[PDB]
């Protein structure tokens, strides 16, 4: 029982059934290690680099790699992979702006009344990655760009951009040389590549170049009246990185760290073709991960098969407290977040859910080629231990034990919540979602939402818990508050209420 | 029985009679492996690189190569070979366009009434590859380029192109540097080569640079009145890549992946001279493959000999369901697609068909220097399990068992089909093809096709099944529908009806 088919210092049996690294040697997994902090690693016994990255299974598991690599990349099934993009902070034509890395994913999402057959996720038509950045101009107050830039039919150029690089991956990049396009709708103004002074020497995960506390970088554009007025009328300019060139660190025979000749492009296509892509957006910081998966046809592919929940826990270092995952305290269970899939992933999940008795997305096996996006709600209450809503709900009755997880709220009457506009970002699309149950299957619920327009909807709860979602929008920072009223004709059980922010509606100057 | 003449870790006997890779070692083929997913590999025992590519037979069969290489390139008889071309998406002189990679092959194809001696294919005079790209300008509506570009005898230049690279091969290319010519009829405007910013760092098969969801690349042209009016009058500009330079990945002694010094041009001429070329066009995506073949003179050439159907199955990973091949569900049997050959391949197939009792193209041996193109029909019905026609046929009688494969349609009267123009691309040439049989050899069929011009033809079915083809054209998106009527004087058996799109007719502004 010491065979090593792939020659990476881990025996086949340990690599097949579970192992952990102690004193820099692989040992067989024992269930008593879990309380001591030891993690259970499983990988392929026919391949030395299971995930497709520059580091083998033993190097990743034992930590004999760059110490700037995230700890969740020490799992052989999670790839060490940089995700580097560029985003602008100032637009000079003299007005600031913000950037969003998950707007393109969300724009092509349509929200309906309810969900069928236990599939509580959502489908997007324009799935994209965190490197596709869309900037929203702040502090406008209906001041068109033409005021002070008087133009009739001239292409006067005079636009300046202050960019900053970001890394949402698990590995650092060295000698970062990005290539970007600044496009408004479909017009490629230029293909600008960092020549010699906009090269970042190093860029750690969750960090920017230049680091926080430094002025944004400036890289060095003609613009005509047509696209200028397009920008003036409900359009946001976008900055997309087509490619980034950079290096990774490895040890010499002398023990030094080198990055020259260690191009990250030698591995990008291999990693992207042997794994599934997952994105987590907590509302302030975004993470993108690649998790290795099996190809269905090959009988000689020995990559371990794990579920979606196991993949999420391994990739984002979530903590399993009982049966639910927590990311730094934020609940990220399938009933506490918003799950967005492309068409193929949604079809696969729907097909697999027919034969699954649990009817949970997190119990569906993970397959390569998938694309998953998790949106953590801006506000979420479950009536059990977590409530981050700015204003407490009215008529709250927690004296129940029939909740989705622990307890529920007994709706006998009406529940109204008020939200000041200062707690929400202006010109955004939001979704209010929840789970409802009517054991008698006789009662009905009316939902009234006060927004830029008044909305009223009617839903009939079923015997068991079902999910409902309703969308609304916000207009202007200096406007009225948001009122949400849920009224029931009888007794209803409510649980897992949340409000999450979707993409931003157009700004009309 | 352990000889290894070529020293590639596969014994001569296994390599001669059939082998498969299990636990990273070669084992003798057994017929009981087929249901377990194992493929049967055969190669040459006198050469380590049977197909001529950078990877040996053992590396390809065992998968010890780049994980971005397609699985069908793991067969030693199918080469790992990039096919990189360039195609434009926007033409600015302010109007969009589309690209076609198989128009040049199809333009030189003449369609006749019937086929003789069991040869159901077609002959082309201008066979070309997927790197020869012809663009068709969309959304014209008879608006000449001179309107707004008023020119009498001046060469005012002012043309802009937005290009995008594509890969139809089985292997990725690294550091892509294409060289292209933008030519209208025979005028070489310039020989433009990607200098420093239009270099794609990596380009996987079935993918583009920049990837889908990114703005098209712009590379940086004088044009005179003569060729401008030529373009105005029924001419489409073409963009041909003369050569592309790029690299492939290989493993170090340290186990890293390197692409520097690994030029793809060291192998192009060798692969092209030791193989046959096959192209498959499903109507939306196109694939080009090279399959190794034997040279006739050499008695010391040990390359295995396979038929055309075996070559197609190996090259495109088709599935043999019974006796017919399916490509992702699309039937690609010789009676369900359009086969186009150049002159030499057609002559060889005709010569070999004389001694073949089966009289099938797919049973003819494959030889090097061949050139095969497969066009999947836009619409196809076989009355057995597959029918993707937009509108169901009239007077359908499937109560028969005398079909070409399973059942046929009994024509006693007339069959009429209507096709809305929204289901067809305007300004295109189409072919309606089918198989007919008259056991009594007494009846006759009249075919009436309503198109830009009204066409009527008469055919006399033979005792057994024979193929008929009739061509027509479409004009304008906003026009009348297409009517096809087949009328029989008696009882006829019809099977395998299809409509396939040929090249595009000239556009007159
Ligand atoms: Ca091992
Ligand atoms: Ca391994
Ligand atoms: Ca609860
Ligand atoms: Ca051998
Ligand atoms: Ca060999
Ligand atoms: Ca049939």
């Amino acid at each position: 029982e010491d065979l090593d088919t792939d020659n990476d210092n881990i025996p086949d049996a340990y690599e097949k059934n579970g192992y952990t690294i102690k004193d820099s040697i692989a040992v067989k997994w024992n269930d008593s290690f879990a309380e001591q902090g030891y993690k259970k690693y499983v990988s392929s016994y026919l391949e030395s680099n299971t995930a497709g990255d520059p580091y083998t299974d033993y190097q990743k598991a034992s930590g004999s790699i760059d110490k700037a690599i995230k700890l969740e990349a020490r799992d052989p099934l999670v790839a060490a992979y940089p995700v580097v993009g560029v985003g602008m902070e100032n637009l000079i034509i003299s007005r600031a702006t913000t950037n969003s890395k998950t707007d393109a994913n969300t724009v092509g999402v349509s929200i309906s009344a309810g969900y069928q057959n236990g599939f509580t996720g959502n489908i997007t038509t324009s799935y994209s990655h965190t490197t596709d950045n869309s900037t929203a101009v702040q502090d406008s107050n209906g001041e068109s760009w033409n005021t002070g830039l008087s133009i009739n039919k001239a292409e006067s150029a005079y636009i300046n951009a202050n960019v900053r690089y970001y890394n949402t991956g698990t590995a650092p990049m060295y000698k970062v040389t990005p290539t970007t396009n600044l496009v408004l709708d479909g017009e490629t103004l230029a293909t600008i590549k960092a020549q010699d002074n906009q090269i970042g020497n190093n860029l750690s995960p969750n960090e920017t170049y230049p680091k926080k506390g430094l002025s944004p970088l400036a890289l060095n554009i003609p613009i005509n009246y047509d696209q200028l007025k397009k920008l003036d009328s409900g359009k946001q300019i976008k900055l997309e990185t087509t490619q980034v060139s950079g290096n990774y660190g490895t040890k010499n025979s002398q023990g030094q760290i080198i990055t020259e000749g260690n191009s990250w492009s030698n591995y990008i296509s291999q990693i992207d073709s042997v794994s599934a892509s997952i994105i987590l957006d907590t509302g302030s910081q975004t993470f993108e991960r690649r998790v290795a998966a099996k190809e269905q046809g090959n009988p000689e592919d020995k990559t371990p098969e794990i579920t979606i929940g196991e993949a999420i826990k391994k990739a984002f270092s979530a903590t399993k407290n009982g049966e639910l995952l927590y990311f730094n305290g934020i609940p990220i269970d399938e009933s506490c977040v918003e799950l967005i899939f492309d068409d193929n992933t949604s079809e696969i999940i729907k097909e697999q859910l027919k034969y699954l008795d649990d009817k949970k997305i997190y119990n569906v096996k993970l397959e390569r080629g998938m694309n998953i996006l998790i949106k953590v709600p801006s506000y979420f209450t479950n009536f059990d231990e977590y409530n981050n809503f700015p204003a407490s709900w009215s008529n709250i009755d927690t004296k129940n034990q029939d909740g989705l997880q622990s307890v529920a709220n007994k709706l006998s009457g009406e529940t109204k919540i008020i939200i000041p506009m200062s707690k929400l970002k202006p010109y955004k699309r939001y979704v209010f979602s929840g789970y409802s149950k009517d054991p008698s299957t006789s009662n009905s619920i009316t939902v009234n939402i006060k927004s830029k327009e008044q909305k009223t909807d009617y839903l009939v709860p079923e015997k068991d818990y079902t999910k409902f979602s309703y969308e609304f929008e916000t207009t202007g920072k200096d406007s009225s508050d948001i009122e949400i009223t849920l009224t029931s004709s009888g007794v209803i059980f409510l649980d897992n209420l949340s409000i999450t922010e979707l993409n931003s509606t157009p700004e009309i100057l």
